[PDB]
């Protein structure tokens, strides 16, 4: 549940294809902004009548206050930054408890609290949470705080960063604090985007396949489940580097005093592992990664974090990335000597900070202004990329002052999601055909190796089929020449469990499975429901997450597979007489 | 959750009702009529395995047996019967090297297994108890058994086992397995039809009243002033009281006092868990089944608190009348009439058992036909003998003494040959045709118990309320009948308050005045597709409830939003709708 909802406001969402048509046509002028505007007006107005008061929006989603919910002494475009995050975790902190530390970025930009242990947003002693926090009394809020808390025992009392609050001068009588992210390392993978801005010569060549089976299916594979049972097998691809980073949470060295810690040396950073010693170098790299190169930079370890599950690097060290402490993630990836697949980078980044700034009237106006911001900015990025593709076919580079320019507009596109900033002067240097970018697009959506989330299991089969398409691409000759091997790889395991479909083990379980035992008639009542309405997924899905026994779920081979356990699922198999479906899979893989 | 028998690896079956209740039908106190019963049994059992496996146990429609499979006990194959059928609430384990043996039978008191220190793994509090079935075993083997109460307390150092109340053989296991079949509570504590028939001062129904008793989901709307027509049909909101309640505690032995580091308890007092008396007070003591001499109510003294939470810690020679034990036992406290207690206690101070050939049952199928049909003799001797004091009362007499105990004695071989092939006395049923007041009660308080067993479907709770009309059809007390006019007008028009106030109209207006609903998972559309097309709504709701919807996703289900919404938005959407609130008109109705 979000955050504005636990404070009473009102979220009303949009069809996303109502928004998408609206951005279709957006260009860097103000006319088209217009246009965004008065789409998204119409969306509300059709909605309810009018445009309420306090109204904030980030894509297709809409929050207000009205009076129902709680009260900000902030402008109104600010708000959005704190009601549409999830509240993973709450605590409450007497105002009286706190220490206001003066000084903006007193703890590095973006931490705003340093406290003693916290178990109820931090599982570690020494640990982290990105938050929203409020000072606030009954349905006020006077002053809120977004970003980074820092927890640690020989921190005495709760420390606050004051200055780096919104709002006025005046504080409320709490500290209420919402863990919008709770602590954790994150994946940390190369992406088609880094590879193309800053990749080793024949990046290419060390992509390789690999499997992803969610916990569910994992327990199938590994209980010698036949491969009928992972159909399409394609829902289970990715592409894998052939090495992986550390992530976490990037944190200043300013908070090394407050913990009571020494400071840091210049061009080093401590991160909490192990996996480097002191003095070796490892490429830091922050997101987006900038046309340019300069997402990713050579330091020095130094050490291990006091912070576990984080990176601690310099302000000045990490500029040209253009991190901050507010949440970003710092990722470490070994150097090219030490097998890395980015380049660190080198020389004349450009030195951005402070120039031609500008509020948006109103909430309303800042939500258009990201809606039609958003667009610009992955038009800019997928341009880029093409682009290197178009030169890399024919021998030639990219002009640096292009990927300068690049780089330029989609910084100002994330800051236009903020406030109203002028587009820089950008040509849209057009492409004649699909290049290999479009083929990334298509192999990689997002750029990430790690497919997020949603992909109907009808459409996936085809966008790996797209490998035996390569041909078709303007690109690198040596890029589309070498993928060849993985292109065949990729081909081989769909062949493979092409045609082995899950219908017949499903029949055959139906056979195999002793008689259900009896189930209350809320359970039988449910598995009706499903049957008679063509639905019976959601009922299945109900059923796994009420804990129902696999004893009781026999004459629903779909729903056992879900409930069976390690033993039942071995027995099962053996007694059908089926070969584990890895062994199929890695004979596939090394054919 | 999970039978014992279960846990251990024990086969279970259990057959429709009606198979039972078909055979109970026509159950005499003869040997023949026995034999019916097992005969019926055995035809059940062999129609589903085709023969009747070593070692089955049975009671009523469930049978269990261990198969190939199930845990081997060292036990006569009759007593498993009270170890595998019970729940397994909690679980753990003691090395049987970590224990102390203490001998002597009955040493902590009847029924008292163990004395221990705090274990949260099976009792919450540090100086609570659990009702527990406890197994000597090494691997598949169990060697010797328990049932009964466990106590622990901070004052206790080892856990202390009452070995020679073991059952099995005397070799030891390797590990002591508890489960834990109770967790530690109080219990209700209210007069009952049986109770008040048997022991009720003069003129007891004048002290019953009526009352409510709404469920949490039902009292959510209730405070929030929701309108008379969500609570349609009321009834089932309906229950009887009393005019004051009592404590009810587990009951525990004073022999388990010194193993607390603590002294004993005086002759002719008792402990509880409670401060609502002061010591020196008497107080009337309480154990069922309510015998129809009296017997099970004696006047005690209360002394003091009991060391145990939830507990009642009485002498074995004080309550012998009762017929109570420490195995689980639940001992009630009432005050005395003196002090406005419906219950009055026993000075004709004798029970005096006159001894019945008694013997083993020859296996758990045997035990089973036991239990099966002697259940049913009980049920009608029980009833029986109230109808008789119906017919007496009407008559401007009383049942003499002699009845009483012999109804008594029938009563107590009943529950005994559930346990023990004994004889069955000689008992003249001298039955009732007629209908008596105890068949009103019958239909008005089912089990006899003020707060209802409560599985009636909304359908035919109303026609159980709607008895209090046909009092003039019953034969008894002249005065119990007159006396019961004022309720049963307050019942009537309760009932008449509500009847045609229906939900339909509510429903539909909460459709119309509440928001559109905010954005939901496909599962739970789907879910709620699945619910309206198939005509299984409530199984859908009663999912989504438990999955934890939020209120803001089911607005266009007010049968689900009702359930969901928190107390601000029901007080909102109720004021906005202009209802009246349903305690109002409630008040009216009672107060007219
Ligand atoms: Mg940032
Ligand atoms: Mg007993």
């Amino acid at each position: 549940e979000r955050i504005g909802t636990l404070l009473g406001w009102n979220l009303l969402e949009f069809p996303k294809e109502r928004v998408r048509e609206l951005q279709s046509t957006a260009e860097p002028t103000e006319g088209s902004y217009r246009n965004i505007l008065d789409g998204l007006v119409n969306l509300v107005k059709e909605a309810l009548g009018h445009i309420p008061d306090a109204l904030i929006g980030k894509d297709n989603v809409v929050m207000w206050p009205g009076s129902t919910g709680a009260n900000f002494h902030l402008p109104g475009w600010r708000v959005s930054d704190f009601v549409r995050a999830p509240s993973r975790a709450r605590t409450e902190l007497p105002t009286s408890s706190l220490t206001l530390i003066r000084g903006k970025k007193v703890f590095g930009d973006g931490i705003v609290g340093i406290f003693p242990p916290m178990p109820e947003i931090v599982p570690s002693p020494n640990g982290w949470a990105q938050v929203r926090m409020f000072s606030r009394r009954g349905n006020e809020i006077f002053r809120a705080w977004k970003g980074v808390i820092v927890t640690h025992p020989n921190v005495k009392e709760p420390l606050v960063a004051f200055d780096d609050g919104y709002g006025v001068e005046e504080l409320g009588d709490v500290l209420e604090i919402h863990a919008i992210l709770l602590q954790t390392q994150f994946t940390a993978e190369y992406t088609v985007q880094g590879l193309y801005y800053q990749g080793i010569p024949g990046w290419w060549r060390y992509l390789d396949l690999d499997f992803a089976f969610p916990p569910d299916k994992a327990k199938l594979v590994e209980a010698g489940a036949p491969l009928e049972l992972l159909y399409p097998i394609a829902q289970y691809l990715k592409l894998k580097g052939p090495n992986t980073g550390f992530g976490g949470i990037l944190l200043s060295p300013k908070i090394l005093p407050f913990l009571g810690l020494h400071g840091l040396e210049d061009g080093g950073l401590l991160a909490y592992t192990r996996r480097w010693r002191p003095g070796e170098r490892v490429i830091f790299n922050r997101r987006p990664d900038l046309p340019t190169g300069q997402s990713a930079v050579e330091l020095t370890y130094l050490g291990l974090s006091p912070i576990a599950d984080s990176v601690i690097a310099h302000e000045g060290d990490i500029a040209s990335t253009g991190a901050d402490y507010d949440g970003d993630i710092g990722y470490l990836f070994p150097t090219p000597e030490k097998g890395g697949l980015y380049m660190p980078f080198h020389g004349e980044a450009l030195h951005r900070k402070d120039l031609p700034t500008k509020d948006y009237e109103s909430g309303l106006h800042r939500w258009a202004g990201q809606v039609h911001a958003a667009h610009i900015l992955g038009r800019v990025e997928v341009n880029t990329r093409r682009l290197l593709d178009v030169a890399w076919a024919n021998g030639e580079d990219v002009p640096q002052d292009y990927l300068h320019a690049a780089t330029e507009m989609i910084q100002v596109a994330v800051d236009r999601q903020k406030r109203d900033i002028q587009w820089p002067d950008f040509d849209f240097k057009s492409v004649k055909d699909p290049v290999m970018t479009d083929f990334w697009r298509l192999a990689v959506p997002g750029g990430k190796l790690t497919p997020e989330g949603n992909t109907p299991a009808a459409k996936i089969t085809n966008r790996w089929r797209a490998w035996e398409t390569l041909d078709g691409y303007v690109g690198h000759p040596h890029m589309k020449n070498d993928l060849k091997p993985l292109a065949s790889k990729i081909s081989r395991v769909l062949a493979r469990g092409e045609h082995r479909r899950p219908g017949p083990v499903l029949a055959a379980l139906a056979f195999a499975l002793l008689a259900p035992e009896p189930r209350p008639k809320e359970v039988e009542d449910l598995l009706t429901a499903g049957l008679q309405s063509g639905k019976r997924h959601a009922v299945y899905d109900a059923l796994v997450q009420m804990g129902l026994p696999a004893n009781q779920a026999t004459d629903h081979p779909e729903l056992w597979l879900r409930l069976a356990s390690k033993e039942e699922l071995e027995a099962i198999f053996k007694q059908l007489g089926y070969r584990p479906a890895m062994e199929e899979l890695e004979e596939a893989l090394n054919a």
